[PDB]
Order: C-alpha cells, then structure tokens, then sequence
C-alpha cells in the first residue's frame, strides 16, 4: 500500500495489510496512474502513494537503480534529492540524476575554487573533496 499493492490468499496478511486498505482500489490506482504516465506496458507496473511520488522511497528507488546499475552508485552518492516527472518512464529518471550529478559536480567545483581562495592547491582542491565524501541533502 505505501510502494506497491501484492495480493495474496495468506488471512493473517490480508487483515494485517489489507484492515485499511486495498488491494483492488489499490490495482485500480495502479492503472489509474500508468494510464496518467502513458504507460505502455513496457515492463512493471508503477505505484504512486497518497502523496504521489515520496522523498523517501523515490530515493530508495534509487538504491534499486544502482543494484541493477553500479556506475549509477556515484549519482546516488552524488544525488540525495531529485524531483521526479509525470510522463516519464524511469529511463529518463536515470537521465536526470545524471544531469543532477553533472550539476552536482558543478557545486563541487565552486566550493573548490572557495578552496583556491582559501589557499589549497590545485592537487588539494580536489584533495578535500573527495576525503570528506560530503553531499547535500538535497542534491
């Protein structure tokens, strides 16, 4: 109900899951927001919340995206928050915490001259950085 809508003959799980709540409404809603999307078929099925698209599990989506994609970890790292687009299979999801890293690493690059006005050098400006490993929360 919070990420997804399962559905399963298990008693115990239904009243323990499905005492607020849907599993069929639930499946409308997956629909409901697939048709929204354009959906076609591709692969999956997607489940917004009440809210729609979740700080939390729309980051935690994320750490999926790296199980499947290890290059993608670095975006993880160097993306924390990215405001997602109805509309817009997961592809391109992919495609905009990449701009966001790009972007990202254009902060990096401010606070790093704020490190050649500091006196650092150009060794030391990518030094510190990369010790901390810090991000935005944010980002």
């Amino acid at each position: 109900d919070r990420c997804l809508i399962v559905f399963d003959l298990d008693t115990k799980l239904l009243e323990q899951h499905y005492h607020n709540s849907s599993w069929r409404n639930g499946y409308a809603d997956i629909q409901r927001v697939l048709y929204r999307h354009r959906f076609n078929n591709i692969q999956g099925t997607v489940y917004l919340s009440e809210r729609g698209v979740r700080q939390a599990h729309g980051t935690l989506a994320l750490q999926e995206v790296a199980i499947r994609f290890q290059w993608f970890d670095k975006c993880v790292s160097n993306v924390q928050f990215y405001d997602l687009s109805d509309d817009f299979n997961a592809q391109f999801i992919i495609d905009g915490v990449t701009q966001a890293r790009e972007a990202f690493e254009r902060r990096i690059g401010m606070l790093r001259h704020q490190l050649l006005d500091a006196g650092l050098t150009s060794e030391k400006i990518e030094e510190i950085i990369g010790q901390q490993k810090f991000s935005l929360e944010n980002a």
